């Protein structure tokens, strides 16, 4: 539903345990090739994967 | 090295640990988009992952 208006840019704001699933599944979907961009929204950017 | 010729199609013909191993590197690299095409070149192909 996110690739209907051909989406490039997504903030996530999640805690340190939603972030890497979002990521691992980003990772499993293959959307982190260069052209996307996303923005860790939380204090603890290191902290997860 | 494989992107100065602008490979998109690669063969792999590995075992049943080693295919694993450059799978899981070409997907922390992010080479599993459209475009690109593999033949895992072996008689057991649902062996892996
Ligand atoms: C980082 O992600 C952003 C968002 O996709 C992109 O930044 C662009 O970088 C180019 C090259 O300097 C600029 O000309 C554009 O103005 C930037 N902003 C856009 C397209 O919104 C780029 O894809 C990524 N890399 C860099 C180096 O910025
Ligand atoms: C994914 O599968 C498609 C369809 O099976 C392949 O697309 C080929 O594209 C060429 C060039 O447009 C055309 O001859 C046909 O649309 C397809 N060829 C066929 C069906 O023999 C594509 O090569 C595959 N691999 C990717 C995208 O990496």
């Amino acid at each position: 539903d996110l690739e209907l208006k051909k989406e490039r840019r997504v903030i996530l704001d999640c805690e340190r345990d939603k972030v890497n699933d979002i990521v691992d599944q980003v990772i499993t979907i293959g959307k982190h090739v260069k052209g996307y961009h996303y923005i860790i929204a939380n204090l603890g950017f290191t902290d997860g994967d």
